[PDB]
């Protein structure tokens, strides 16, 4: 599930299932963050970890 | 839709729709953080908002 585009409730949904108890930080604003790296281009497990806590 | 118990995906997807592009952070292990404030009891828009970016 992590290794495609993932946008919007999709990619919120996927960072809910990575990070676990740890949670997230979720910055769609974020110059070459989130969005660029998952929703514009496909998603990796590395980059989604990133952005847990 | 914000004004039960909202717990795990129920509540990240509350913040993802409340807080919009804003994003949000969720860190359910906080002490007294969001998992008490609207999953363990009843949720409300004024504390979702506490979570937005």
């Amino acid at each position: 599930f992590v290794n495609q585009h993932l946008c919007g409730s999709h990619l919120v949904e996927a960072l809910y299932l990575v990070c676990g108890e740890r949670g997230f930080f979720y910055t769609p604003k974020a110059a070459k963050g989130i969005v660029e790296q998952c929703c514009t281009s496909i998603c990796s497990l590395y980059q989604l970890e990133n952005y847990c806590n």
